[PDB]
């Protein structure tokens, strides 16, 4: 049994369904090419430039992730293409508010760039957010999901290469005797392709065997605004801020939230206005 | 039965436990009287230029709070006495560390005074987030709490003035077939103590009877750093908070997060680094 593969400007309302269903989902041309080619180019310094996870020189390492994985994370400063396209892509938007309506509103948990050197080794299977937001393993199994892992292929995902393996129907487990690899599913997806997964899905990276080939991926993680985020865009330069439309700067942190209580009093608000209207916070101003 | 009371000079591993079993403790001179009086002094004016919660000038009105109350919340930027006794009181950090050990890090999801004019009626019985973290409703029951409220008294809390009311063992509660008014008992306090509530203990404030009489108090909503505060620190001009310690700096949004995870990776953090590293953050620095 395959992951489904659905198009994202035909089958649209079925993304969401299909994911909630199945736990997995792959949405071909999630990106266009175009898109795909000025981000990578945009932020391909920075990754050559990023030093290993747990590197010393950090005051939060990461001593989870492989030596021989990079990661950069707080994307808008470094990249057009994200600020821009990304954060303001229509299916996002349509996925997230489907999948997060009973909490409200949604922002970026982590937007990432990731970089899986020849030879790394395939991950455990996991789930996410066990590291950070431990209140997750807290809640009550029928408690929609409350974040959503896009996984962007900037690269060719390979059999060979290492591409996501995934057990289909996991995020609805509750007793995990039953994992193992043998119940994975591959995702082999082109350049701009899209694994979409939830929070309770357990996947894992796979194996590189070929020594040759550089695995890159563009990681967001979605959820919704009532949990805080892994990265923070507080040092980034007003002006980019500005520049940004409402929503992409909502979803950077950069404005107030609100949930889906029918008398909502909102998050990040002073004195009952909001953030940007305090501020005065000027948007889509080009630098 | 009555609701517990308990030193804050002497029995200080008592006061958690306490409330983890009742729901509920009175805290007997958590604020000294001189550091109520300060605080009184400083916020008095931006109470009185408040207006009400729902007012239409505001772009995330409070429609649940009466017309007869005054919120006031971001208290850093007014007052000194908050933002340097309050924020690093001893008391509250040892308790706040006890209740949320399991979770890691905590900080300040409202840091509020509050004032209830004569012949404020007294509030529905109701537990608090529950207009702002929809996610607290799904946790399981054995979760521990998410978040606890300090209620300091600015004012006395009489019965004809409006104490607060309180369903002792409430926050265990599957089960609300059996709330009324009967099962409460009443905090009645002095200026300067503190009820200590769980997010999910079930109480209201009450009455206020005399007509004559105001009511103040500084209500304090601490959770862990995983969830998203109610009002923001964002606007704080730089000194101010670069004229706190750096405990204070974390409790306001202005530091990176850590979670309980064995091998955490953060909350918060930009590229492997703190917020405060990147920014190079001043503490303690003076006006
Ligand atoms: C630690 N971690 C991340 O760094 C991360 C990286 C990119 C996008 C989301 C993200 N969120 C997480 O909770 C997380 C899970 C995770 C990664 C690798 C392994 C290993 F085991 F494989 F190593 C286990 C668990
Ligand atoms: C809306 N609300 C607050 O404004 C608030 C105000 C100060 C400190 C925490 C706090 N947390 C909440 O989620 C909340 C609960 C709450 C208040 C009044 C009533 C009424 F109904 F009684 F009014 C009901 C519910
Ligand atoms: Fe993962
Ligand atoms: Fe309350």
């Amino acid at each position: 049994s395959q992951i489904p593969r659905l198009s994202a400007i035909n089958d649209l309302h079925k993304i969401w369904p299909t994911v909630e269903e199945h736990g997995a989902a792959i949405i071909e041309s999630f990106l266009s090419l175009d898109i795909v080619r000025r981000l990578n180019e945009e932020v391909d310094p920075f990754v050559k430039i990023e030093p290993i996870p747990a590197a010393k020189t950090k005051d939060h390492p990461n001593h989870v992730l492989s030596t021989t994985t990079r990661l950069v994370n707080v994307l808008a400063p470094i990249s057009k293409a994200y600020r821009e396209d990304v954060l303001n892509s229509k299916v996002l938007h349509r996925i997230c508010s489907d999948a997060f309506h009973v909490y409200g509103d949604y922002w970026v948990l982590m937007g990432a760039v990731m970089e899986l050197a020849p030879s790394n080794p395939a991950q455990p299977l996991h789930r996410d957010m066990r590291f950070s937001h431990p209140i997750v393993e807290y809640l009550k199994p029928d408690a929609p999901a409350t974040s959503i892992n896009f996984l962007v292929a900037l690269s060719p995902f390979t059999a060979e290469n290492g591409a996501t393996h995934v057990i289909l129907g996991s995020h609805k487990w509750q007793n995990l005797s039953n994992v193992s690899m043998d119940a994975t599913v591959r995702a082999l997806m082109n350049p701009g392709d899209a694994l979409l997964i939830t929070d309770s899905t357990i996947h894992c990276g796979g194996a590189e065997t070929t020594g040759t080939e550089t695995r890159r991926l563009l990681t967001i993680t979605m959820g919704i605004s009532q949990l805080t985020p892994l990265e923070s865009n507080l040092a980034v330069p007003r002006p980019v801020i500005e520049s940004l439309t409402p929503l992409a700067q909502r979803l950077l942190g950069w404005a107030s939230q609100r949930s889906a209580a029918p008398r909502d009093i909102g998050l990040l608000t002073i004195r009952g206005n909001s953030i940007e209207k305090t501020m005065n916070l000027k948007a889509e101003q080009p630098l």
